[PDB]
RNA sequence: GCCAGGAUGUAGGCUUAGAAGCAGCCAUCAUUUAAAGAAAGCGUAAUAGCUCACUGGU
């Protein structure tokens, strides 16, 4: 495996925790630019067809972290 | 009924000595799917193992 996406996710977002995420987002970053670069280095172990894909995980583990 | 799948990020986040689907607190997305809960029970110190939901076959 890579960094999980959550590490990812935290070093990216550039925090060193997560949330209680529906109420409190914890911080915000750049989807087109970041999720997508944290897409590609994770590709590897993601199960995905697209890159597309690949995010649409990616986006998905930083909201139950809410990012 | 019986046979076989029940999966990937991922041990979700947080918290907690541990906290891994299954103490508790937030959520509960998305992927690849014929299907497959951020899991409904048992199980573990935590893991693991077993079932269940859904799907295929007969
Ligand atoms: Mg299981
Ligand atoms: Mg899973
Ligand atoms: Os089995
Ligand atoms: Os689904």
């Amino acid at each position: 495996k890579t960094p999980p996406a959550a590490v990812l996710l935290k070093k990216a977002a550039g925090i060193e925790s997560g949330s209680g995420e529906p109420n409190r987002n914890k911080v915000a970053t750049i989807k087109r630019d970041k999720v997508r670069e944290i897409a590609e280095l994770k590709m590897p172990d993601l199960n995905a067809a697209s890159i597309e894909a690949a995010m649409r995980m990616i986006e998905g583990t930083a909201r139950s972290m809410g990012i």
